[PDB]
């Protein structure tokens, strides 16, 4: 029997139905811009729980038992199982509103807000933004326009590997015991990316030599001549403060949004050919040594695997968790960790690979 929760399904990259997902994630997207977000919730749990089948649905017949699949998700499923397409998700794609969100929103530094900014202005095309004399950008924008070509172009494996390498060779040159390991969704095995996300912890290092370790690390690239964008956000990490009851839990831990300049040299592929370098969007998280467990879990994803496990930790155990720590409402007491296993345990759960929460 399937279980409604991601965290108790093993959901690797091999999706025998796309056809059904790709339509559900189209309208959960649309129900995200409509702000709707309880549909978006339900086309999203439906989506994910197919996502996790060993077998292409090609009957009705075929989702008896699943869970997550409400009426409306039915419909969907049906009217692919008989044309191949979904009507529903074609009359997305082919939204005006739809059509600009995803536009503008692929800019690095545009968000919902600025977006639908935009289109109540009458804008419809990147062409038009870009070229227009009244507009004011935020820096964050700019570089999103400027490296547009290269951001949107996906980062694939020997560029995350070849990024790997600067991230450590630029971390040990200041804390030489520090562990750096790329968490997101090549940890869960992807091909590629939109980025490349580090998690950084040292066991020796000081409260203070922690904090100063993005700082350094940045200061280092744009003496290089690689930093091409850099925002970090300081720490607001509480050591003794209960984790989150919040659906989707903030993370608190020293962080920054970087873009890197990737020189074609360093990147061992099959295929100098244009400018020689490819912009890089790199996200480094520095966490305390003894939190590294639960910041590992929270890091690697998938959204809706963290979503369901935090879910789970609160309806079935009582338990708290968030990218910080886990508490027993119980027990009354934090529960320790030194590794992914151990959080699997103490929640009840199978352990479940970093490839297998692709859900
Ligand atoms: N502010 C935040 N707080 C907590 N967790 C976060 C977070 N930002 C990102 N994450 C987590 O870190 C993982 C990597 O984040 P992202 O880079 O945003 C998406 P991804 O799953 O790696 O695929 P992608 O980078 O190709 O789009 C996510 O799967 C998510 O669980
Ligand atoms: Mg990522
Ligand atoms: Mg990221
Ligand atoms: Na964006």
């Amino acid at each position: 029997k399937i279980s409604q929760y991601a965290c108790q399904r093993r959901t690797t990259l091999n999706n025998y139905n796309q056809l059904f997902t790709d339509a559900l994630d189209i309208l959960a997207e649309n129900d995200e811009l409509r702000e709707n977000e309880g549909s978006c919730l339900a086309f999203m749990r439906a989506s994910s729980v197919l996502k996790s089948l060993p077998f292409p649905i090609t009957s009705m017949k075929d989702t008896e038992g699943i869970p997550c699949l409400g009426d409306k998700v039915k419909s969907i499923i049906e009217g692919i199982i008989e044309d191949g397409e979904s009507s529903e998700a074609k009359a997305v794609l082919n939204d005006e509103r739809y059509k600009s969100f995803k536009l503008f929103t692929s800019v690095f530094g545009v968000g919902l807000k600025t977006a639908e900014k935009w289109f109540r202005m009458g804008f419809r095309t990147l062409s038009k933004i870009q070229s227009d004399k009244s507009l004011r950008f935020t820096q964050m924008q700019k570089a999103g326009f400027l490296y547009y070509e290269d951001l949107v172009s996906c980062v694939n494996r020997p560029e995350a590997e070849a990024v790997s390498m600067l991230v450590k060779e630029a971390v040990v040159t200041f804390l030489p015991d520090a562990l750096v390991t790329m968490t997101g969704g090549f940890r869960r095995g992807k091909m590629t990316g939109h980025d490349v996300d580090f998690l950084i912890t040292s066991p020796e290092a000081t409260e203070d030599e922690e904090q100063q370790l993005l700082h350094k690390v940045t200061d280092f690239w744009k003496q290089q001549g690689l930093l091409l964008y850099c925002d970090i956000l300081e720490s607001t990490f509480e050591k003794f403060k209960q984790p989150s009851r919040k659906v989707d839990a903030l993370d608190h831990f020293q962080k920054c949004f970087l873009i890197l300049k990737l020189d074609h040299g360093r990147v061992h592929s099959e295929k100098q050919e244009g400018k020689g370098w490819k912009a890089i969007r790199v996200d480094l998280v520095m966490c305390p040594y003894d939190r590294r467990a639960f910041a590992l879990l929270g890091w690697t994803g998938s959204r809706q695997f963290e979503r369901d496990l935090r879910r789970y930790a609160t309806h079935e155990r009582k338990m708290m968790l968030d990218n910080h720590a886990l508490y027993d409402r119980t027990k009354r007491v934090f529960l320790e960790a030194e590794s992914e296993e151990e959080i699997f345990a103490h929640l009840g759960l199978d352990y479940i690979e970093p490839w297998e929460r692709n859900a």
